[PDB]
């Protein structure tokens, strides 16, 4: 929170974190200090009795490397938008896909999950990305109570150099064409609710020529989720099938994936909230005689102790249920269990 | 604004913008998403009763890429100063070159204009700088403004020509000073001039094919019209090896002129048109007289309040495709820009 | 300070400095404009009565290059802690190791002195360091009023790639393996204090082989340190015997070495405050024929005129005591002196 502007119907939120965290893990590209904090700035501004501007700025700064490293800090979000009350709203900007409207329901993990798992950044909808224009509908008007869509298009975000080029050129992985999300939430009862998401977007031609794996013109994605939260436990289910946009590594993209997600928590009185989850995501038709490969597996036990608002210390151990082959090494997919330590501080 | 400390003489602001932009062109370099922020902190202290201190940071943050992208953002201003009352004012960081206190009359454009046409950043006293020294005398010990600015040397990464901070040639430069002087001749009409002149580095005689000489200069004057909801505003400059002719160098002489005109509407509306060109003169390689710029700016902007606002740009691009503007890099492409920006 | 925020027992302090700065040297490396900024977050939350939350965020913003330029921003502290009272506190994160807490007392001068000079940042646990855990008492809980010790550990920061890697990988000069640091000071008056310091870190592969000087398993560092602070004199001494720890420039580490650093300042009531110092770094038994060399020595002169708490401006003379050899030109030692001129805004 730490709102520190509120004048004249502007205000500001002033929000981040700093989180002192460890991993331990056979994996040397993952074991070590992970250090990082996060700052952000929220911001809102009454224009009329039916319209709100707003911005929000959200920038992770890395702390685990020298001060001479390189590319220790990158933008998570920046967007502005306007609200016009009850008609919805309206952004654009960097911003995170609809798709994770639903994902987002399992990305409750003490460390792990969330994206870089079944899904990543960068990485057409499924999470944040640049150049979304969102608009939003909160209770369907007036009409149904806990009933929220979303429709949402993304720009092409294209190569370097070449044809396929634009003015933010990125690699084949983070790359994407004209795209469109859509999500779709409701509460059937209180604590309970379900929610659905797709998106379909144009692949560039370097996604189709520079890697190996992964062959297509449009990527897909059908996204299913559950959600029970009541009576002090947490219970989140979330079920995605892609079609040319889960990442195989470093090899390129598979032709389908499924990804699945599931976790169970409860909270209790006292701050400690042990949490308990799985993921998986199955890689399907994949080129190069690697056929079908285990993309994800693990089972994840943790749990959070907060002692306010604005500190809280946890531990979170990833039992890798990967085994190592020719695909995991060659893809750089991690097969190593890793136990991550933090104890952070929040503004 | 957004003042956040005002306690015990010593005031704090904290400034800034979100801007979700997106461009539309032919040319692949320009067109996509453009989102950026910028985030700024003004401080004040006052020390006695004709003595005040000052400090001022501006950092610009890129939005339109990954999040493993490199070279994200930068450092536009940064610069510590003391204030003697109203007889005025020094200051020394990285800062705007005193050119810019007359050419910053015509950098109103909606989107487009300033630093990038005419003049860039880093190049020379233009615009912003690194290592500038900076007195400013306001109402010349009534109304008239004048400034005198010294320029440490920016040289290379290594060699004889470097420095601790060493750049490329296109944003280096020797030892330089600008003086600037600005008058209010009638109430809403102003008139400006502004001089620059310094050390060119030798790799900028060297390792460019465009551009030959020891000393760049500057010469600018400026008019400006701002009443009754009315904005006029001219800048007229001829460069000495200090206009960047693309990628290939400096053009040896070049003439900019820059003029706009805008009307601002009561219930928020904005509209503005104006006029950018840079004529390059005496060119190597067979170049001889080209144009670095040529191009009609049409666009408008709706204010929401003090901290939101849309606005749409066009740029009307009337430069002729040719060797010079291939070889050097130049866009001669229309671009269309759409924002929406919230400030605090 | 600037405290911005303090609400429901939660403060949010936000410092901060912007240093116009210059430098004047025949050294072609150092000439030219230095002007940089620091922005800062001191955030404190009250658990209860006898618990205390806490994380600090520092940041380094270089602004004397050019908007293309590259790596002008760095973190030079992030840690978040606990505080449990007179028992103590423990934080983790990117934070000074423990030498600091004795060498600090020399680091008074206008511009020079500090890292770079006898030590470096992520030097072990000599300066700023990486994944560095450290429990602090202060005045011997309730029982010895002005004594304090600390103690600290630190995770191994390995190579990039290979066997000595993990995922925070740097080069030979800045990289450490598991370590653990010690320091205890005493106040015997209000204005006389004694400090000690023990640091000792296992060295990891490519320091043994990556460069040509310095061969050893173990880092350590002894050091002692007097301050006089009182009746507006300040009188500090640091001497500091390393082992393997001391960077000889380029060429690696001197086996063994020898730092010792004196100022001597004093304060006007009208706001200057001169001062003079003295450091020096003598290494010993270096490889490749080189044996015993001066890695620094100079005699520093300058003042600091302060206008109040927000706004200074000073000057700074090393004159450098170096004379150029082969090592010095080598190891890429300056030899020649600096002139600094400085005016700094606080917040
Ligand atoms: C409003 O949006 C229409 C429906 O939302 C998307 C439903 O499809 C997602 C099911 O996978
Ligand atoms: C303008 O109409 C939008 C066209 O769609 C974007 C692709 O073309 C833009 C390049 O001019
Ligand atoms: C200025 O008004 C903006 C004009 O609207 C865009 C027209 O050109 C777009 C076609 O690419
Ligand atoms: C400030 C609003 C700009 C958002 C417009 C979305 C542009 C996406 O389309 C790009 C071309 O296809
Ligand atoms: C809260 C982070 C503390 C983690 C530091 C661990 C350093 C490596 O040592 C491992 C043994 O300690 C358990
Ligand atoms: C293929 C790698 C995609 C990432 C590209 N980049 C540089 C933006 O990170
Ligand atoms: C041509 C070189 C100019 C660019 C210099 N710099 C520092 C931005 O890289
Ligand atoms: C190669 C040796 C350079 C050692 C110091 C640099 C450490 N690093 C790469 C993080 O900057």
């Amino acid at each position: 929170g730490a709102e520190i502007y509120n004048k004249d119907g502007n205000k500001l939120d002033l929000y981040g974190k700093i989180d002192g965290l460890h991993y331990f893990s056979d994996d040397k590209s993952v074991d070590g200090d992970q250090t990082y904090m996060r700052v952000g700035v929220k911001g809102e501004t009454q224009i009329n009795d039916q319209l709100t501007g707003y911005g929000q700025w959200e920038y992770n700064v890395q702390a685990n490397n020298t001060e001479s490293s390189s590319d220790q800090a990158w933008t998570r979000l920046a967007f502005a938008g306007l609200k016009f009350g009850d008609a919805g709203s309206f952004d654009y900007g960097r911003n995170y896909g609809v798709v994770y409207d639903v994902t987002s329901w399992t990305d409750v993990l003490p460390e792990f999950g969330g994206d870089g798992d079944t899904y990543g950044s960068d990485n057409f909808l499924q999470s944040r990305a640049n150049g979304v224009a969102t608009y939003r509908n909160s209770d369907f008007f007036g009409l149904v109570d806990g009933l929220n869509f979303a429709l949402q298009y993304q720009g092409k975000n294209g190569s370097v150099s070449g044809e396929g080029a634009t003015n933010n050129g990125r690699g084949w992985s983070k790359q994407n064409g004209d795209g469109f999300g859509t999500s779709l939430t409701y509460d059937i009862w209180d604590g309970i609710s379900a929610g659905f998401a797709y998106s379909h977007s144009k692949r560039t031609d370097e996604q189709n020529s520079v890697p190996a794996l992964g062959r297509g013109d449009n990527a897909e994605t059908y996204t299913g989720g559950l959600k029970y939260d009541a009576n002090n436990i947490y219970l989140a289910s979330q079920y995605t099938q892609t079609y040319n946009a889960t990442r195989a590594g470093s090899l390129g993209f598979a032709n389908k994936a499924q990804n699945f997600e599931v976790v169970a928590q409860y909270q209790f009185d006292f701050g400690l909230r042990p949490s308990v989850a799985y993921l998986q995501s199955k890689g399907k038709d994949l080129e190069r005689g690697y056929g079908d490969q285990d993309i994800l597996k693990y089972v994840d036990v943790g749990a959070t102790y907060y002692f306010n608002k604005n500190m809280s210390t946890y531990v979170d151990y990833k039992i890798n249920l990967l085994d190592d082959n020719s695909f995991t090494r060659n893809a750089g997919i991690s097969t190593d269990d890793v136990v991550a330590l933090g104890l952070v501080y929040q503004f």
